[PDB]
């Protein structure tokens, strides 16, 4: 029988988009989806609703919290340092969420971050499903019980090694362990420290799920199920669905002028802004390659236009071979264009999937975020599908030569490291796109959801 599922993702495009990709896959199997979205953001999400008779959007009014920019609805509307205030605002939708659940009466609600929800749903007879689109390797490393019981005795050197029982090995740099040790304590909404919030969600929810498949994410889901003693499900890799909007003719024509496989596409997601010096180093490193490039970047910290922050003489030298562009673009459609030979990525989980299912060589430029860093280590060292740009051990900074070097390695047909990462990326793409991989993941996923509501 068909399920009624409500979707309540975090107010971020990197959560909204994969929740909607999965919503379409569930609706294709006959399930009814009630999709909760910030009100103004709904207009930008309609292009991804392939089953409007089964997927209905329900608008949320994102309430004011002191400090929140006016009208802001997602992390693409605020600086990263303002994220905790946007999470207080999500916490404050509780009244309109409880009204929606009593009127719509779903059997299950998928959610991010709001650890007060499982108390409401248990009262209403609804099953709570904490659904992550980040890597279970990340949650396992930072938010498993052994990490939480050290409380404030958890140090940078503690975070240099994995928690007890962790299923794999990789190395963090000093500045990365420092980042994790400090940021985990910082309040993220309504006075709740960041890792405490996610631990509360894991502890109180009825069940847990992640984007991913057994072949890659399996060992981390098994570890988390052992630790938290409740079902931890896999949705499948959430392969991107096709939009109802074709590729903007402006980009289609410009991209079409380049030889197949010759262009370097660089994008660091929709949330972050580089500092000026690393913005300069990144763009000068792309220029040094001599390849055409498209860099989708916000103006660096302190600056309001790309043009004002470009290194001196950059546009005059680069001419028509390179564009640096600040607006939202159709990334998934650009990554499918045959001109693209290389993807320089911040290692967001959504961007990683979009690169893996395409042909582009992967250059890993993780920004300072636990999931980006752990994704970069798994992609660079475990799957070995990409080359990571070297950062200073203590300062976290890269040179333009290190950017140049990584792109040159993967783009050089005669470079054996480049051939190896191409060959490994091909193996991973063939797995993810295998004719029965995603469908059998979803088969299991839906059986376990049916068990959950029985
Ligand atoms: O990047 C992280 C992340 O997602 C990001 O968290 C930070 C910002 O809010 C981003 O928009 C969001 O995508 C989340 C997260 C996502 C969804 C949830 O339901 C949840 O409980 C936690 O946990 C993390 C835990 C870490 O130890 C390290 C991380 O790096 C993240
Ligand atoms: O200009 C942009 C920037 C991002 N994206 C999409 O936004 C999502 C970003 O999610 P990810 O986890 O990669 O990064 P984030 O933006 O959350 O840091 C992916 O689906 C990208 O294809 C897009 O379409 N256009």
């Amino acid at each position: 029988s068909s399920l009624h599922i409500a979707m309540f993702p975090w107010f971020a495009m990197g959560h909204l988009i994969p929740y909607l990709h999965l919503s379409n896959k569930l609706a294709k199997r006959g399930h009814k989806i009630s999709f909760f979205t910030p009100k103004k953001t709904q207009t930008k999400l309609e292009q991804f609703n392939l089953y409007p008779n089964l997927i209905t959007f329900y608008p949320l009014n994102v309430p004011h919290v002191d400090g929140l920019p006016f009208g802001a609805e997602t992390t693409s509307d605020v600086a990263i340092s303002l994220g905790p205030i946007l999470m207080t605002a999500m916490d404050q939708t509780q009244n309109q969420i409880e009204l929606l659940l009593t009127q719509l009466k779903p059997q299950i609600i998928f959610f991010d971050f709001v650890f007060w929800l499982p108390k409401i749903t248990q009262r209403l007879g609804i099953k709570s499903f904490l659904y992550f689109i980040i890597n279970p390797a990340t949650i396992s490393y930072t938010t498993s019980p052994p990490r939480m019981f050290e409380a404030e005795n958890l140090t940078e050197v503690d975070l240099m090694k994995p928690p007890k029982g962790y299923p794999t090995s990789f190395n963090l740099q000093s500045h990365e362990a420092k980042h994790l040790a400090s940021t985990r304590k910082i309040e993220f909404g309504s006075g709740i420290p960041f890792s405490v919030r996610s631990y509360n969600c894991l502890s109180l929810t009825d069940a847990i799920g992640f984007k991913g498949c057994r072949e890659i994410e399996g060992p981390y889901v098994d570890y988390l199920q052992e630790q938290f003693g409740k079902p931890v499900l896999l949705s499948g890799p959430v392969l991107p669905e096709q939009s109802k909007t074709a590729l903007d003719e402006k980009w289609g024509s410009w991209l079409g002028g380049f030889k197949d496989g010759s262009l370097v596409y660089c994008a660091l997601g929709s949330e972050l802004k580089l500092k000026q010096d690393q913005f300069h180093e990144l763009l000068l490193g792309l220029e040094l390659t001599g390849f055409p490039f498209l860099a989708i970047l916000k103006p660096p910290v302190g600056f309001e236009t790309i043009e004002d922050a470009l290194p001196e003489g950059f546009k005059e030298r680069v001419k028509e071979k390179g564009i640096v562009h600040s607006g939202w673009i159709q990334q998934q459609l650009i990554l499918e264009h045959p001109s693209v030979g290389c993807f320089v990525t911040h290692c967001g989980a959504g961007s990683i999937t979009e690169g893996l299912v395409n042909n582009c060589q992967m250059v890993l430029l993780p920004q300072l975020n636990g999931d980006y860093i752990i994704n970069a280590r798994i992609m660079g060292r475990h799957l070995k599908v990409g080359v990571e740009v070297k950062k200073g051990e203590e300062d976290g900074l890269f040179t333009k030569e290190s950017v140049y070097e990584a792109v040159k390695i993967v783009m050089d047909d005669e470079n054996e490291i480049g051939r190896e990462v191409r060959s490994n990326h091909t193996k991973v793409r063939n797995l993810l796109l295998r004719h029965d991989l995603e469908s059998s993941c979803l088969d299991t996923f839906c059986e376990k959801l049916q068990e959950l509501v029985s």
